[PDB]
């Protein structure tokens, strides 16, 4: 597993990060310099993920996204080999 940022660059006063990753779980992300941002271990392949912004599902419209088998819309991104890669 690889050390992997996840960064909300939308605003927005609280916000979580759920993805496959966490079997759709609400991960709280921290403020940064206008920022939201968690760091995650994980694997190298496909992982699905969105935000919970202030009450609202949002995706992050400047990573690629697919449509889900529930019919919603994920964004979708690739692990690969460096550490420290930002989704
Ligand atoms: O919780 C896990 C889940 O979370 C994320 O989904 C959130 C999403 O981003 C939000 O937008 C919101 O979703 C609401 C949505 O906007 C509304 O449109 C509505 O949803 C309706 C759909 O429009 C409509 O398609 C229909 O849905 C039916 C499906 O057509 C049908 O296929 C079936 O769905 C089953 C799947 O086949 C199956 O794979 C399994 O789903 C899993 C997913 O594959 C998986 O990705 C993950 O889902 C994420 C998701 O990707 C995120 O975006 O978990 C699933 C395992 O549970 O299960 C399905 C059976 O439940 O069934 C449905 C009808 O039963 O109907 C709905 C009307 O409800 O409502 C949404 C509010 O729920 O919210 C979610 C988080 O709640």
């Amino acid at each position: 597993a690889r050390p992997t940022v996840f960064r909300w660059t939308g605003g927005g006063k609280e916000v979580y990060l759920s993805g496959s990753f966490n079997n759709w779980s609400k991960l709280p992300l921290t403020r940064s310099q206008n920022n939201f941002v968690a760091i995650l271990d994980l694997p190298e392949g496909e992982h699905q993920y969105k935000f919970f912004v202030d009450g609202q599902w949002t995706h992050d419209p400047s990573e690629p996204i697919v449509t889900s088998q529930l019919g919603t819309v994920n964004n979708i991104i690739q692990v690969k080999k460096t550490d420290f890669e930002v989704f």
